[PDB]
Formats: C-alpha cells, sequence, structure tokens
C-alpha cells in the first residue's frame, strides 16, 4: 500500500496522465494509481 | 481492493466527510479511504 505508492509516487511527468500505465506497471488495481492521481493537485485538479 | 470498496462505498453521508472512521472502521490504511473520497466528486471537489 504505502510501499508501493513511495515508488510509484514520481514528478508529474507523462506518466500522471497515464494512471494505467502505472497499474500495469506495478500490476495494482486502479485503486492505488487512483489515489496517488488525487494526491497529485495538479493531476485532481485541472484549472 | 475492489471489495473493501464495494462495502464501504455509500451514500455521501457524514462518514465521508471524515474518512478517518471509515479506515478505522475496515481497519485499512488512508489509501484506500482516499481513493473513496476521491471517486466522491462531493467530497473531492467543494463548489
Ligand atoms: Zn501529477
Ligand atoms: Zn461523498
Amino acid at each position: 500500500f504505502l510501499d508501493g505508492i513511495d515508488k510509484a509516487q514520481e514528478e508529474h511527468e507523462k506518466y500522471h496522465s497515464n494512471w494505467r500505465a502505472m497499474a500495469s506497471d506495478f500490476n495494482l488495481p486502479p485503486v492505488v494509481a487512483k489515489e496517488i492521481v488525487a494526491s497529485c493537485d495538479k493531476c485532481q485538479l485541472k484549472g
């Protein structure tokens, strides 16, 4: 849970836009990937 | 993961405002509870 996020956590690069690639890379359900998107304000709030 | 969310998922009641109580109830890390908050637009977007 928290460990997977620490590694998955990273700069707001293009991988953030494609959360699926991150779930596929770590083979985790959209839940963990979605939570990271929700924590990143840039990915969550649009403008 | 998805199973825990299904049960934890519910109407936007007061429990949604207090995500901790939900994590304590199901003994899950803020990650799962936070993801539910991010999925609920009312809890995520404020106004
Ligand atoms: Zn981001
Ligand atoms: Zn809600």
